[PDB]
């Protein structure tokens, strides 16, 4: 409340370990159904169904240019990538798989990195 704070958490790497682990999301080989924004032009259903879409590549632009105001906002379009993928992919498909994949990826050098 006013004049009585919590003591302050050391925030001044998040920048950076965000970055490193976008970095490592980018690089595994199951990124590919999420490297660029889906085509909504090209993929019949995707615009009207998924009202916000998310895309490794949105995420870093968006990260190089200070549009995080923190590490938490961050982790809500890692993830709204992987809830968007399980809303239009079937479990049993490879972007499907590739999904839970890369959320688990994720999971674990989040809660590694800040837990």
């Amino acid at each position: 409340s006013m004049s009585v704070k919590k003591p302050k958490r050391d925030d001044s790497k998040d920048l950076a370990l965000c970055s490193m682990i976008l970095t490592e999301m980018e690089t595994h080989e199951d990124a590919w159904p999420f490297l660029l924004p889906v085509n909504l032009k090209l993929v019949p259903g995707y615009k009207k169904v998924i009202k916000k879409p998310m895309d490794f590549s949105t995420i870093r632009e968006k990260l190089s240019s200070g549009q995080y105001p923190n590490l938490e906002t961050f982790a809500l379009d890692v993830r709204l990538v992987f809830d968007n993928c399980e809303t239009f992919n079937e479990d049993d498909s490879d972007i499907g798989r590739a999904g839970h994949n890369m959320r688990k990826y994720f999971e674990k050098k989040w809660t590694d990195t800040f837990k």
